[PDB]
């Protein structure tokens, strides 16, 4: 499966796809192509789109999952931390990460910092379980920066959505993240589509400068 | 894959496409038989989230007033045959006598059909001649009437599609989507058996499958 | 407050949940620097707070009319039963002035002619049917497009104001392109700090800075 | 009306449009008490669910993010959040009550349970300011912040998407947080529409708590 890395832990992998672009084509005219798509997308004809259908698989922390899961014309299953112990698997950005303001401590002691609080608190959620804490409980001591993983199905007109909202610099870094990943699985199996998303329809600043 | 079912007298559904199988729902439900035991646990306790990954695709050719019963169903999304930019074909939907059947009536079936014909007719050849005569098909249309055929498709996740057959797939809906609701049930069934098994053992709330 | 459309159509206005403020509040997540904000959610696309205000309106409509207004999904309809009701004899005759710019073989007041002539007859033959004791239901079926039905609609801002990009416009049917207006008006009433913004900055279709 | 829930969270009413009667006019698509009350209950019983969309809710609910997480999987209504990426986050913090655990064999006393919470949060807390400090982007120093962290929402949900909630919420098998905040939901939702709350309850409700719990 096209399985792509994000951040230091998290991934988004394809799990199926509905269609291609002739999909969109054939739902618009209810039955050359290519100037189709581009003519749909340039007018504003959406509707077509969403015969196009993709599931993903996405490991992402928690902070990233809550931006993305408000996204409400789309189907998701996650992980459940109520019954399900959960794995020591935490973000913990780079360095780099802080490129771009200046601080009072180096940005290595940012990291060390943040990697300090995340065991203390895993710790602590061992201990609450250990001595009989239901997890469900347990577990809200957890940091934001917890990996959970969800499957996530959703058409093309919404994912176009998705793209406008968070393949762009307005979005979290984190998110843009996931979103680039999100757009390469998208041009991979609908070319056409999505290159005349971005020529026509497109919202966003990214996509038009990360190949 | 490809199925096609004939409904009515000149209506079809045809499935154009489907994304997953049984197993979408089992590999959502865990976020990847003990696995059909969990298709029926989903479905007894309505956790219906699961099915939502299991998606169709249909070509749908039906009569207007079934396909505005049918596009009632918000959670799906729909492309349909345009009768402001088409010239519309003469196909209309004729009730055989037999839909009359239980029904005492005045004249005989056959008259019936013959007079629902002859209407339709005249507002063919009416809507023609306004064509003609270079009326924009956007109005010369709204003489058409409410049996004319139409063609749209039809995309729908498992979840709203047994909602759906809860609804239409019952003898409170009216005969006509009833009719195409059993070509729904049948291109399910198909697809996604274990599904379709669970669903008609614990969760469908219709009455004729 | 009710707009009459067409010949025997109207839009009225049932309920309102909410007025301008109500974005506000909801932007702010709190209960003029009040409208500087609402020009900014709509420059900017942060169309959600916009939700949180909602319409009911009660709409009487040609069903041709109907079938376009009832493709937007984001929103709630109840309509009038032709399966149980006697329909009642009521149908869009397009005026002459409906085939201006149109140059036609018969005068436009001919075409109007032979529009009511097709009504009549069909709606006889459904009353012919029905007093033969053939079920409504199967009766209504010989009945035009241009026959009047009523529904409720209930609609947020947002997806109103998408409502209006695409049906306040030149390229939707004329006969909805009335109704929109109407639809607009009373938007425009309601919340008229919202309806302004929405037309400096959001609005796509052309209808609304003309009339 | 605003109701207190767990140890620093309310839901509160903001608004509302419509009444029992705003479901029967839709349903008769028409602009008598019990022949209204019956409308409703045949509606219910019937499964006509969608005149029920035609009353519509807004809440301010204050509530942890594990709460808030479960309850935004609610597509079908609209929501606005307070942003963590560009407020100072204010110290609340859900810490259950030792009788949240009662009931539960612990190899410790509940009490020791709820300093281990609240030590962590206290640390968790301390670490994000001090990274505010350092001139790490909030965006980034609220991640180190726990679940039990509050947050503030706009809630406007319709009469129909709000029964699903409650089917669903108002339910011993929702986690216990949840459930509390569902309880005062549906408080509200039959004080405003007391037919439809009643009628739901005795034709449509699969929750098992709203039929023991009075309001
Ligand atoms: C840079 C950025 C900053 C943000 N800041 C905040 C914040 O501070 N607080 C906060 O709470 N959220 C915030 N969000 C989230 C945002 O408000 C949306 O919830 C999220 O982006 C999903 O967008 P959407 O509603 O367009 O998509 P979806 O929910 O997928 O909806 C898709 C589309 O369908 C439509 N739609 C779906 N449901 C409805 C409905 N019920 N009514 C009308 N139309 C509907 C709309 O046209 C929408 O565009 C932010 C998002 C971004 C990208
Ligand atoms: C026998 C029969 C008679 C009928 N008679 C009439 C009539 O006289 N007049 C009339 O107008 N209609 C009538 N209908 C249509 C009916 O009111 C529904 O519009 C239609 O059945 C679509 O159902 P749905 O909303 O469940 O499906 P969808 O609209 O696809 O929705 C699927 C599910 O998602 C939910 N949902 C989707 N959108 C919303 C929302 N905005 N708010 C809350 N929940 C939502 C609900 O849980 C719903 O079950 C009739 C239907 C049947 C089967
Ligand atoms: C000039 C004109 C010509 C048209 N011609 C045709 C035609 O030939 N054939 C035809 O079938 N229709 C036609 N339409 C109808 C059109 O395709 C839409 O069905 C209608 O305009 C509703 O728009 P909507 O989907 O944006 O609104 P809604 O259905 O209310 O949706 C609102 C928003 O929410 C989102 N949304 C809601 N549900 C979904 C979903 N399931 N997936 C992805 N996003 C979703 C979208 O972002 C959308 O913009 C035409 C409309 C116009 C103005
Ligand atoms: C006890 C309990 C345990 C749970 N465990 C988990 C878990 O382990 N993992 C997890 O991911 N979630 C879990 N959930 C959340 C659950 O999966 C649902 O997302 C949540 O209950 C919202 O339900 P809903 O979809 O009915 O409501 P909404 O999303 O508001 O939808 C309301 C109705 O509209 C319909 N609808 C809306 N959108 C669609 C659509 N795209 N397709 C088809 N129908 C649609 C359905 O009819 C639905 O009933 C749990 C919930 C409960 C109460
Ligand atoms: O009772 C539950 C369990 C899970 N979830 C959803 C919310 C989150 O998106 C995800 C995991 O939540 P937790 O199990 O960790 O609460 O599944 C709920 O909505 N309700
Ligand atoms: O301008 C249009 C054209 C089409 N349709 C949708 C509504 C119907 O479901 C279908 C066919 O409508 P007509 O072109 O026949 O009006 O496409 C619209 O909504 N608006
Ligand atoms: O069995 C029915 C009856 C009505 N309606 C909806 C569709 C129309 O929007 C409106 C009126 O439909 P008719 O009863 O006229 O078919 O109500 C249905 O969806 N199914
Ligand atoms: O860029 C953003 C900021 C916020 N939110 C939503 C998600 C949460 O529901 C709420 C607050 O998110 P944070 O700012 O705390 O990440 O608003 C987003 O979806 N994207």
């Amino acid at each position: 499966h096209m399985k792509i890395d994000i951040l230091d832990k998290g991934f988004v992998e394809l799990v199926d796809v509905m269609g291609n672009d002739l999909s969109a084509v054939r739902a618009a005219r209810v039955s050359r192509d290519r100037h189709l798509i581009e003519y749909l997308m340039k007018h504003g004809h959406e509707t077509p789109f969403e015969h196009i259908v993709f599931t993903f698989h996405v490991k992402a922390p928690i902070f990233v999952a809550r931006q993305w899961f408000r996204h409400r014309i789309a189907s998701y299953n996650e992980l459940c931390g109520r019954y399900s112990k959960l794995s020591y698997e935490f973000y913990i950005p780079s360095p780099e990460r802080l490129e771009g303001y200046k601080t009072t401590i180096p940005p290595e002691r940012v990291t060390e910092k943040i990697s300090e609080i995340v065991d203390k608190a895993y710790r602590t959620y061992l201990e609450l379980i250990e001595s009989g804490v239901p997890r469900e409980v347990a577990r809200i001591v957890l940091p934001l920066n917890l990996y959970t993983r969800f499957f996530w199905t959703v058409n093309a007109r919404s994912l176009m959505n998705f793209l406008n909202l968070r393949a762009d610099s307005h979005a979290q870094w984190e998110i843009q993240q996931y979103a680039l990943a999100i757009a390469r699985i998208f041009k991979e199996k609908c070319p056409w589509t999505f290159e005349a998303f971005l020529k026509y329809a497109y919202k966003g600043d990214i996509l038009k400068e990360v190949q």
